[PDB]
């Protein structure tokens, strides 16, 4: 089997991407944030505290003939941005672009934190990291990909995110028309539960490529590119007037600047992020100070290859018995 679904930016800045998911019988369609850096599938629901729902589409398990409460199971998650959610758990039928899993754990939110309430475009998360990070207690649950894996033609999914445009998630096959050149595969460590790999270096604009190992995670759920402070300083030094602002929370730059590209290494291959991909616009409406798309990972504890980097590539999440990651230019 295979599946394919279109993923769409939530706004004009690519602040996140949403993908339609069918849940239950008859189907209930929710727009979820596919997140290769977490492992819970959770949704806004008829159980969510009413004051914490503001425009999201909700899952109502009592209207689904295939929903069954998973007795005694609860879940509670806290994310890297300080947001959180928690609730109870049903099993139900879940499909993504034609690919169906029966008995998927659907974690129904009873509480969500303010940043989820305030974002009316995201109805939940669909985690695609390793199931070792799933938070369901006392019986841990599997991700949608882990449940589908054995049925798929090949045990893979791919991410092809667009810059200011829609893109595609495919399950079970590699679309060889979607990239240029060849796919370079690189080794993965699953010890922390993430798609964790090692980049071979970087360059700023047309400058000299620096060979240096950069450990980090491939994360569709993170908007920006978070890298070591030495690397990020080298980038922004090439933008006149750019500086790190403690009060805003990162590097900002004059909106009048033209940004250089940023290249990262995958083995001997090279992925080029165009400068325009690194512009996230005015810090507040009407401001001439703009927020940068490359930021320091200091204080996170981990480097994160988020959407700013992933949308410049065709990315293969290979879930063979020894997982790997593949990157191609496009
Ligand atoms: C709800 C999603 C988006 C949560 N984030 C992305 C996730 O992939 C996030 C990535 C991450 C991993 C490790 C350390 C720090 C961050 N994983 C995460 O925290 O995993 C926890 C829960 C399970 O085990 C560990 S985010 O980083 O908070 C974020 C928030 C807002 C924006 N605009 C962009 C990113």
């Amino acid at each position: 089997s295979t599946g394919s679904a279109t993923t769409t930016p939530i706004d004009s800045l690519d602040d996140a991407y949403i993908t339609p998911v069918q849940i239950g019988t008859p189907a209930q369609t929710l727009n979820l944030d596919f997140d290769t850096g977490s492992s819970d599938l959770w949704v806004f629901s008829s159980e969510t505290t009413a004051s914490e729902v503001d425009g999201q589409t909700i899952y109502t398990p009592s209207k689904s003939t295939t929903a069954k409460l998973l007795s005694g199971a609860t879940w509670s998650i806290s994310y890297g941005d300080g947001s959180s959610s928690s609730g109870d758990v049903y099993t139900d039928t879940v499909s993504v672009g034609g690919l169906t899993v029966t008995g998927q754990a659907v974690e129904s939110a009873k509480k969500v934190s303010s940043s989820f309430t305030e974002d009316s475009t995201i109805d939940g998360l669909l985690g695609l990291a390793f199931s070792t990070l799933n938070t369901v207690s006392p019986t841990q649950q599997k991700t949608f990909f882990d449940n589908a894996k054995a049925s798929l033609d090949s045990p893979v999914f791919t991410a092809d995110l667009g810059y200011h445009a829609p893109g595609t998630y495919n399950f079970g096959f590699i679309d060889t028309t979607a990239y240029t050149g060849s796919i370079t595969y690189t080794a993965v460590s699953t010890k922390q539960g993430f798609w964790e790999w090692t980049s071979t270096g970087y360059a700023v604009g047309s400058g000299t490529f620096k060979s240096t190992s950069i450990d980090g995670i491939a994360d569709t759920g993170t908007t920006l590119l978070y890298l070591p402070a030495t690397v990020v300083s080298a980038y922004w030094a090439q933008v006149s007037g750019a500086k790190s602002s403690s009060s805003v929370g990162g590097y900002v730059f004059p909106c009048s600047a033209t940004l250089p590209s940023f290249t990262f290494g995958v083995g001997s291959a090279r992925i080029v992020i165009p400068g325009d991909y690194i512009d996230f616009g005015p810090i507040s409406t009407g401001s001439s100070s703009c927020f940068g798309g490359i930021q320091s990972s200091a204080g996170i504890g981990i480097n994160i290859f988020g959407d700013v980097a992933l949308k410049a590539a065709f990315v293969v999440f290979n879930g063979a018995t020894t997982p790997t990651l593949g990157f191609a230019s496009k």
